[PDB]
């Protein structure tokens, strides 16, 4: 009778490094013997004993001869897979847990919860697996895509939260939050305040009462949008992050958009899902945030912190931490998760390195992990190593 | 000291979604470097903690040398494999349980029962291996191609039945019942009713002291024979389903058996293993049923609900449910089984997907998985995405 | 704690039939993507929870591209690996033990302990493995290629006993017994009676108390000399085995050896190492052998039963109990092993089916098991199914 | 709650002999379909019930298409990976833990610490991981290529002990030893002495309160620097070993250092990292020292013993124990660990055999293994059975 998870304080630390990274596509070489999956859209998420590396594959190998659809999101083949953190996710090393082109999971300390959606794009569906039992599910709102996070959910308690959206790319997209325990929704959260888009949530808990999340708008503004959900009341609002560290891609110059906070300023149509994850102190609390380096295109990656404060409204620019990846390498999706360790979680910021050569070759995807581990300052970028011509 | 398994109230829903799909042969490109079994007649058990999928593979490789007599049933070197649910079937990922070109497995909740049909055609013979050990054997008795389900078995209390038949593809197919513990028979049960053809039965439990089966009849009827097992007086007995939608392949307009239930109609020469599960409520009980799409080919899947009654004796047609594949997919063999959730049963229906291309090329097949998940109707259908020219 | 392990009563049962057949080399054809390690003189081992399929690999592949010296037996190359029974043998799949070109292993109920030999022809070595842990040695007395077993040994209440010898080919090679407990050699048990040439002996428990062992002598007789081993005194003699049916390769017509059981008849230069195992019945003793069918080829395997008696002196007849393998199959090392099942121990013998094809290209061998399930007589055959030009 | 580990007496013996050989290269053939990976600086670290084989891979493997930079040892893509002792690292089969260029790892008897060093070369940083989560780190002290041990550090009552460096390869490289337990530094231990150059220090434990170190002097001697590790005080001083059988490479003829001990002789520039372990008796101790047979280039490897002295003074030359390795084999780096069994610690030495065609292929390296086991004396030597040209 193991007991549920809650999320505690933070270990000791005051810089993010290198940590790992998983190149799957280092060993998919024509003249090699391996499998590694095609992939996109991949996190990590921490039981109390173990890490696993989440993806949605393609149902496809490199080498393979179905490279074709593989830059495609939705399709009928799609599944969510994963292996323990530290395997290369190949065919054989990996397990297939549902069909699905958009996904996520946590572990409430007891066991794996799988979410996974598919179905027809005008009325999509979202499926919850505990374990190794189909356990329930939820219909599109909004008809239209009705898609999710895109990384780890949160549970404490017993209680897991995840954010699902439905709505257009370029219009609204109103979010919502189903409260799950045990693979069934027990209940869901509206949330209010400045909801015409908000997707791809990266959900963190601030702490016991409180989860944040740092969001995507892809219609609006190149800021994002932030989310508080009060685990307490159950209850949900959303306003922009004030800072003039636009952390959404493409963005414009930082403090560039002028007005109140909540000002969107120019559209920028598209964003990109964004690294973010707490470290939390007895007295103090650290919001680490990922954007890529290019601010009109997914290259390279750069951490910011920023203790204290109100994301709603501290227009002061984040605290740059160093650089995980350059412009030269790719940097698309970012993610956030924490290590579980012996009485303290471990921060950690995991980024998507997407191999994008066209759409007449492979897609995939390797990912680099920077996690808080001591002081001093961030030493070392990552790089992918792989060519996509062999 | 675990405890034996009892059928339990499903869990709560009302409509079944595409869950899982599983393609080995996604990776068995002559470019790529996977080496998925060649294999067909696939089903799957679950145990209280893990469900498995097994297969009857030709002990051969895609790509692979060895793609003649794949076609073919029955041979020396057939291999009951078995992999946990999610996991691709390869040579490395499998286990071989036994020598046999007909099976069935499940789990009395403490340990894997398998079974196993092999030796010659006149003379076949069932072996039954509890564990690592060898435990029992049944011989052939009608002496024509001993054969079994070809789907899980059901325990009770640490008894598990297990339908077998000897009897001719176009003549007389009289089936039987072992109740089986610990891996030794310690009873055969021998039906009464309508008995001259019965096979591939797909059993369930309808309740914990009754089992019923939806089983094939090759050469009299369309019809489904069904069986009705009492676990409690251990007796069974046989009537034919009377419902217009006939649930064998090729079958006739629905509805077009004119006479009375018991009419077998024309021959119809041929048949096709079913999927076939319970829905256990409080007070009332649903019954799923699969069949192809088209009627005289093995094409296309649709699903098909009809809660309560007496499938022996009610007319009425079946509630289409949705269609699980369609007729431009390959649509064989159906099955059932139950994953076994926290406190409730989750009812399933795999579908066996043939990547028929001849008797000169490879013959395997992926299977799809449909359960039971929250309320709606079905959303989406299931492609294999295999070319078999690659 | 678990308990130490000793022989039991054996299953119910009355005949021999196909149970399994691991052929790793299906796999390895040059348009595969497997491989299936280059293997001979494989045997099985089980321990309470699990069976075990070790061999001795040239550590080398196929395809590969060190077939030369694969047909050798002694090299610094070789190394005692081992799969879990069910598994395809493979570079990825097993695990290397130690260096080692000759070899055996027995659980004792609590841990694996593993032999194996190797170093110069004129002083080779003996080692014992517990587990992780390199625990002893015993060297070369005769100075004349230390060997071993070539299949399990036999543990009771952690006194795990194995057959030795070292000795010319074509001469004398007495035997020896080590009786080791937890790895290491607590005594030596030297053989009284004929004791010119044994060895490869195939040893299991008549009873709790005796442990007798059907041998290969490879100069002197194609009978085969018979070990007697008395686990309570921890003395051991050793008789030519009197009935006419011999069991040795090459050997002349049944029966053809006049004189008294103690008459080695022609020398018939060679030998080979054969199956036999015991079926404990609470008042009667069944012995199981097999035998090539060809008597100057290795090829075919026929099984032969007797039950009760003393084989140092009943002149009788073996009794026919079935043909394993046809002379058109391969038939070389058999050997014996039991299956730990609730309460009773399941009699196999292993049939080790070399794909020889010569000196200029791989060597290596399937494994075909049968065991003692239910009665009736075998029906089945096995076959390698390997076609050595792929 | 395991309990702490702690060095206890080594088990019964007085020689040393061939047990094990990873030759994962044996496999890599063009026309085999393994993926055996690129490594170099491999060792062996054991806990209560399992050894693992570390490595330093390229993240690239064999055949592949990144054999360009696998002879250098430091860059981004670097990774010590592991596998369990007996598996061969490959691809799918070993588990990646941190990207590092330089490392060690040991087990405290409950947890694995793993040690990790990369970043840029004038700011490298030791990552400490304890687990699955980053626990610490350490700045690089001397801006010169912050470097650690290349072999298992030691833990003891939970503490464990790991040599570090910075410092030029031709010049001083002041060494120290941090003090961890549960992942995270304690204490530093700055060592006195002769410390002008210690490096790829081979910790072992003397006894349950000293820890001494056979490690490399790149600049000044042959000699090997010795250092002594007081764990009840927690100081360390260093001093070279007077011993006329010089353990580094390159050396001059053994004896040839005129002067007193602390004689540095010519500088003989370059080093090597060389095996070490003790043999801890009631009453007597036994240090196994390896080193290259020939004494200019990386070629073949001869154990040494010598019971109890003081290794700082004793100019008394070691006792050839036996060739491990011939002349005409590669013998690169040399470790030690110690494998545990029941109640007593087996002493062992690992030998890498590099793979070196020179530096337009590929650069990878074997692992040999040799135990303390029985008596007499070494019986056989080591080969890796690898053509670079397949
Ligand atoms: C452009 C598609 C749109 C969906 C409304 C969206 O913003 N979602 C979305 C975007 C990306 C991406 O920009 O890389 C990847 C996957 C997505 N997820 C899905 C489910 O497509
Ligand atoms: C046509 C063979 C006949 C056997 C009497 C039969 O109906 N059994 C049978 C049929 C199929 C199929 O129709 O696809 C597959 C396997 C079968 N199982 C076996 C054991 O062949
Ligand atoms: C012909 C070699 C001789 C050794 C004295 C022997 O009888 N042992 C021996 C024989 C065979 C075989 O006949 O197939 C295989 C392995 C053997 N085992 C070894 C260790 O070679
Ligand atoms: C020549 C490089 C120098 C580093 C100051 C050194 O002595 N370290 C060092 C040397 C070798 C080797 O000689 O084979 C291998 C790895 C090393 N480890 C690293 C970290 O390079
Ligand atoms: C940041 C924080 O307070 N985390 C808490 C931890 O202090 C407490 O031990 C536990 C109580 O449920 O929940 C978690
Ligand atoms: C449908 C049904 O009644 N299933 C039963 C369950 O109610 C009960 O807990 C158990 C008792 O053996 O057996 C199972
Ligand atoms: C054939 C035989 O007697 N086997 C015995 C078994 O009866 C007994 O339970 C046990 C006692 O040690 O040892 C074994
Ligand atoms: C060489 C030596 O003394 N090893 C000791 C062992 O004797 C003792 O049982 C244990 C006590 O902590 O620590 C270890
Ligand atoms: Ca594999
Ligand atoms: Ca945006
Ligand atoms: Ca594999
Ligand atoms: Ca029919
Ligand atoms: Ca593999
Ligand atoms: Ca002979
Ligand atoms: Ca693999
Ligand atoms: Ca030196």
């Amino acid at each position: 009778e193991p007991e549920w998870t809650y999320p505690r304080l933070s270990c000791q630390g005051s810089t993010f490094q290198k940590a790992l990274l998983i190149s799957p596509h280092r060993f998919g070489e024509i003249k090699g013997n391996s499998a590694p999956l095609i992939i996109r859209e991949p996190f990590v998420a921490c039981g109390p004993k173990e890490c696993r590396h989440f993806a949605l594959t393609h149902y496809a190998a490199q080498p393979g001869g179905y490279y074709n659809g593989t830059r495609k999101d939705r399709n009928k083949l799609r599944h969510l897979v994963s292996v323990k953190l530290g395997k290369i996710p190949t065919v054989e090393n990996s397990i297939f847990h549902m069909a699905a082109w958009s996904g996520s999971a946590c572990h409430d300390g007891r066991e794996w919860t799988y979410i996974g959606v598919d179905g027809p794009d005008n009325d999509a569906l979202v499926k919850i697996k505990y374990g190794e039992a189909y356990t329930d599910t939820y219909h599109s709102y909004a008809h239209n895509i009705l898609r999710t996070q895109e990384s780890a959910c949160n549970c404490i308690g017993g209680d897991c939260y995840l954010m699902i959206t439905d709505g257009s790319a370029s219009g609204i997209s109103k979010c919502r939050f189903l409260k799950i325990r045990e693979g069934r929704i027990i209940k869901e959260i509206l949330p209010t305040g400045r909801v015409e888009h908000t997707e791809e949530c990266t959900c963190g808990f601030a702490s016991n009462k409180t989860i944040e999340c740092a969001c995507r708008d892809n219609s609006y503004t190149a800021k994002r949008p932030f989310v508080k959900l009060n685990v307490e009341t159950d209850t949900a609002e959303i306003r922009l992050m004030c800072t003039k560290t636009y952390l959404d891609t493409p963005r414009p110059d930082d403090g560039s958009i002028a007005g109140p906070c909540e000002s969107n300023g120019d559209k920028w149509l598209g964003g990109i899902k964004g690294g973010f994850v707490h470290q939390r102190m007895a007295s103090k609390i650290g919001r680490w945030y990922s954007r890529t380096m290019s601010k009109t295109n997914r290259m390279g990656m750069e951490l910011y912190v920023r203790y204290d404060g109100d994301p709603w409204t501290d227009s002061d620019a984040l605290t740059l931490s160093g650089v995980m990846v350059s412009i030269e390498e790719p940097g698309w999706y970012s993610f956030g998760f924490e290590i579980k360790d012996k009485k303290c979680d471990v921060p950690c910021i995991g980024i998507e390195m997407v191999h994008d050569g066209g759409k007449d070759t492979w897609h995939s995807a390797a990912t680099a992990i920077y996690c808080l581990m001591g002081s001093g300052q961030l030493l070392w970028d990552t790089v992918t190593g792989v060519d996509m011509a062999l």
